[PDB]
């Protein structure tokens, strides 16, 4: 099953999450390596043990590059813990407001092949995130990117963006915000929206509009504008992601050749889309 951890291997040093039901902490696990440690406050409920530790479950059941690696579980002691490697630059998201504009375009493109190869992990094992957004992408100090935040109801109930179905609306396909079609290929427009996160800095998705403006604007066609120095391959590839017709997606095998193959002939993300410009700066 999964590695059982006694608590006396594990130290806590300091809150990088917070919940009603527990922390999760930065620590170390006996050399001492850094972990991220989550815990499950006393009172828990049958349901949300089921969902604590089925994370863990889910998470012990994988093996791959880009998807978070657990150490192990405290679950014979309380209170009960999970412990998985320390990711140093947070949740993705954050980390490109606060490094607006320090990547070259290939370390931007890089990620999204991260992420990518990822999500073909897991949709080939038969796992449907629902939730893929960049605050659910954890950044390591080799700027690895690394898919995160498992589970089955605890997903969307546990995520604020998910609003009332409770579903992150702007991040979310249209076939799983009307009839809750939650697949592989509803993931992938996901990852769409997760292109244009990535190449905008983490900029918010359709800005100020409000969730029901959302929805009627992608149902009346329209889509995210182009990033400013957005590869047109890339553009490209986000904007087929969405797609109305589901079947028309790329599947993330497609997603993940067309990124290594930009990646390896790096010229190629030269190649600039138009940006449409909202405001007009004239000089005589
Ligand atoms: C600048 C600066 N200073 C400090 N002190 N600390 C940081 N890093 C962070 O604040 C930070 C923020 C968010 C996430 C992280 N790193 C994480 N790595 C793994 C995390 C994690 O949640 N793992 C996990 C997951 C993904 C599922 C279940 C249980 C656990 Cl334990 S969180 C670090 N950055």
């Amino acid at each position: 099953f999964t590695t059982e951890i006694h608590p006396s291997c594990v130290t806590r040093q300091k809150v990088i999450g917070a919940g009603e039901f527990g922390e999760v902490y930065k620590g170390m696990l006996k050399k001492e390596v850094p972990v991220a440690i989550k815990t499950l406050k006393a009172g828990y409920t049958e349901k949300q043990r089921v969902d604590f530790l089925g994370e863990a479950g889910i998470m012990g059941q994988f093996s791959h590059h880009n998807i978070i690696r657990l150490e192990g579980v405290i679950s014979k002691y309380k209170p009960m813990m999970i412990i998985t490697e320390y990711m140093e630059n947070g949740a993705l998201d954050k980390f490109l407001r606060e490094k607006d504009g320090e990547f070259s375009v290939l370390q931007l493109v890089g990620m999204l092949r991260g992420i990518a190869a990822g999500m073909k992990y897991l949709a080939n094992m038969n796992y449907v995130h629902r939730d893929l957004a960049a605050r659910n992408i954890l950044v390591n100090s080799n700027l690895v990117c690394k898919v995160s935040d498992f589970g089955l109801s605890r997903v969307l109930e546990d995520d604020p963006e998910a609003t009332y179905g409770k579903i992150p609306i702007r991040w979310t396909a249209p076939e799983a915000i009307s009839y809750r079609k939650f697949t592989s290929a509803s993931d992938v427009w996901s990852f769409g929206i997760v292109m244009w996160e990535v190449m905008t800095y983490g900029e918010r998705p359709y800005w100020e509009l409000s969730n029901h403006e959302v929805m009627k604007a992608i149902n009346d066609g329209f889509r995210l504008p182009t990033p400013m120095d957005c590869p047109s391959a890339i553009y490209q590839l986000m904007m087929q992601c969405w797609q109305q017709e589901r079947a028309r997606r790329p599947k993330f095998a497609d997603i993940v050749s067309i990124l290594d193959k930009l990646i390896r002939a790096p010229d190629s993300l030269k190649t600039l889309a138009d940006f449409d410009p909202r405001v007009s700066i004239r000089l005589p």
